[PDB]
C-alpha cells in the first residue's frame, strides 16, 4: 500500500498551535550551524502568463540531521505577480516529507501558511536572543497576514508587549489591523512608527530602500524581513548585524545587504545559529541599532513539517490518501 | 478555496487506456526540438537509510509550450536501494500541474507508473522510426515495474511481437513476469542468450557498471539503453547509429557512460528522437550493425503527459477533489 498523511491549512495550524514553533527553530538552527543540513540547489521554473506577468515555481529539497533524529522533505512555493490582482495570495504550494528508509513522500501540507509563521517563529528566536530584555511594545511596516502571524507569535513568546505601532503606504489595511492582548497606535508616517519602540519589524514588498539610521533609538532592534526597506548606512553603522545563512544572502544580490557584500566588506557579527552554539557571542542593543538580515531557510520549513506532522500522528488529525486506489 | 484534483495510480491507468500516450510524447520531443520547453536542472537530495541503503529525491521540474497550449509542473521520484527486499516497487512518489496564470498546484497525482508509462511509450516512438520493420520479438534484461508497462505499451504499439526473451540476475523474478496476453514469455540462463534471441533489447536493470560488448548483437539489431550504463563503450563507438533525447542533458550527468565517452572526446551521436521527427536529422533503422537509443529521460514528457490524463479524467468523472485550506 501506498499512503499519503494530506494536511490542509486548518490542520496546520491547529498543529502549530499544539507545538513550540521557535523551539523547533532554534533545534534546526544549532543542526545547521554544526554542518548537519543539507541544502541543494533549488529546481527554478520562471515564465509569463497569458496577462505578461513573472510567474515561478521554485523547488527547494531539504534534510536535517537533527538533535532528535534526521528528516527529509521538500518545499515547493509558487508565485505569480499578477495574483493580487485577481483578489489572490502572491505565493502558494505544498511540502513533502520522506520516509528515511523508502525514501517515499508520506506526507503532504500546504505550505504557504508554515511559511510565514517560520518567518515570524524565527522574528521570535532572533528577539529572544538579541534583542532588548522585557521590551513593551513593537513597531510593523506593512500590516498584512505577516503582520497578523507576527501579533500572534508576541501573544505566545512576548507576553509584556501589550502596544504595537503600525504604519502601511495602504491606510485602510493599516486602520483594519488588531493585533492577538495587544493595542494598536495607526501612525501617518514610517519614521512616527519607526520612533515609538524599540523593536522593528518590515514587512513590505518594497524595491527601494527609505529607512535611515537616524530614525532608531539608542537600544534599538530591528527585524528586516522584507529585505529592502533599511538604507545601506543601517548595516555599516549597525551596533552589530546577524544573519540567518550568510551564503544564501550573497547569492541574492537582489536585496540591498546581498548588493553590499558584492561591493566589499561589510561588518556582519555573525548568523543567530552561530549564536546558539556559542561559536559568536551574542551583542543586545545598547547605544545603536542591531540588524537582523534573515533571507528564509528552507530547512526551518522541513523540521517545522516534521514537528507538525509528529503532532498530527499523535492527535489523529489529518486525512490519510490512498495513491494506489484499488 | 484553493482545490486539487488528485489521481492515483489506477485512476492514471484507466486515463492511458483512452489516450495515445505514444502520439503525447512525439508531440512533445517537437515542441522541444523547436524550442519551446523548458527543462531546468533536477534536484536532488541524496542519503543513507540505517540499513546503510542508498536514498535519493528528485524534483525535475518542466514547462511545455506546445500542441494543447502551455503546461506546467513538476515530477517528485524517490528510490531506496533496499526497497525490493522488504519487498517495496524501487521507486516511488507524486506529481503536480500548476495553473498558468496563477502558478498554484491545480492536480496532484501518483507518479511511480506515470513515469514508467512515459518511459515506455519513448521506447515505443524509438521503435517506430529507428527499429527494424516487422520485428516479431523483443528481448528484456530485468523484468521489474519497466518490463511490466513495457510489455502493456509492445501490445498496443507492435502486435506482431509474441515473443519475449527476457533474463534477470534474480531468476524467481523472470519466472513471475507474463508480458500482457498476446506474449510467450522465453526466460533464458545469462544476457547474453537473451540479447542473441533477437533483433530488438530493451535494457531495464539498475547495474552501474557496464557488460554488454558489441559482439552480442545479431547484424540489424536495436537496443533502447533505458537503465544507461549496460552497454560497455564499444557498442557507441562500433554503433551503425546512436540517437539520444537531449546531448546537453547527456553531456551534464557523466556518472553514466554515455556523458563520461562525450566528457573524454568526440563519439558518433547521430541526432535525437526529436530531429528525427522534426526532419533536423534522417532516421537510421538498422542494417548491418546494431543502432543505439540512449534516452535519460526529460520531465517534459511526464509534464506533457500528466497534462492529458488530467484532461480526460475531468470529461470521464474520474479521480477526486482535495481541498487545500479546509476552513
Ligand atoms: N531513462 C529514463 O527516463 C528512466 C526512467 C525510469 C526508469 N529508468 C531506469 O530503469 C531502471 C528502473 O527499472 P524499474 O523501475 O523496473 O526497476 P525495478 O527495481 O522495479 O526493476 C529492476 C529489475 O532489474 C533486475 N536487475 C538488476 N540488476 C540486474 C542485472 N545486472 N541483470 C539483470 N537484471 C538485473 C532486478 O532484479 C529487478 O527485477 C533504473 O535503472 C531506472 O533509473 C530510466
Amino acid at each position: 500500500s501506498e499512503e499519503l498523511l494530506f494536511l490542509d491549512r486548518e490542520t496546520v495550524r491547529a498543529c502549530v498551535a499544539g507545538v513550540d514553533p521557535v523551539e523547533v527553530v532554534e533545534s534546526v538552527l544549532r543542526s545547521h550551524a554544526a554542518g548537519r543540513t543539507t541544502l541543494p540547489a533549488e529546481g527554478y521554473l520562471p515564465w509569463e502568463n497569458d496577462q505578461g506577468a513573472y510567474c515561478r515555481s521554485i523547488a527547494m529539497l531539504g534534510a536535517v540531521d537533527g538533535e532528535r533524529g534526521p528528516t527529509y522533505g521538500i518545499k515547493l512555493i509558487n508565485a505569480a505577480v499578477s495574483n493580487p490582482s485577481i483578489g489572490l495570495d502572491r505565493a502558494g504550494g505544498c511540502g513533502f516529507l520522506f520516509d528515511p528508509r523508502t525514501a517515499r513522500p508520506v506526507v503532504l501540507a500546504e505550505a504557504a501558511y508554515l511559511s510565514g509563521l517560520r518567518t515570524a517563529a524565527y522574528t521570535m528566536a532572533s528577539l529572544r536572543h538579541l534583542g532588548p530584555v522585557g521590551f513593551d511594545a513593537v513597531s510593523f511596516i506593512g500590516t498584512g497576514a505577516q503582520a497578523r502571524v507576527h501579533a500572534a507569535l508576541l501573544a505566545r513568546y512576548f507576553p509584556a508587549v501589550r502596544d504595537l505601532h503600525v504604519f502601511d503606504t495602504e491606510r485602510s489595511r493599516a486602520e483594519a489591523f488588531t493585533g492577538a492582548g495587544h493595542t494598536v497606535h495607526v501612525h501617518d508616517t514610517a519614521e512616527a512608527a519607526v520612533r515609538a519602540s524599540h523593536v522593528l519589524v518590515t514587512l513590505t514588498t518594497v524595491d527601494d530602500g527609505y529607512i535611515p539610521h537616524d530614525w532608531f533609538r539608542p537600544g534599538s532592534f530591528v527585524a528586516h524581513v522584507s529585505l529592502d526597506d533599511l538604507l545601506p548606512e543601517v548595516f555599516f553603522k549597525s551596533e552589530a548585524l546577524f544573519v540567518d545563512d550568510l551564503e544564501l544572502i550573497r547569492e541574492n544580490p537582489r536585496r540591498v545587504l546581498g548588493a553590499l557584500l558584492a561591493d566589499g566588506d561589510v561588518p556582519v557579527t555573525g548568523s543567530l545559529g552561530g549564536v546558539l552554539t556559542g561559536a559568536v557571542a551574542p551583542v543586545r542593543p545598547r547605544d545603536g541599532v542591531v540588524v537582523s538580515n534573515p533571507f528564509g531557510m528552507a530547512v526551518l520549513d522541513v523540521g517545522l513539517l516534521a514537528e507538525v506532522a509528529a503532532h498530527a500522528r499523535s492527535a489523529g488529525l489529518g486525512t490519510t490518501l490512498d495513491l494506489l486506489g484499488a
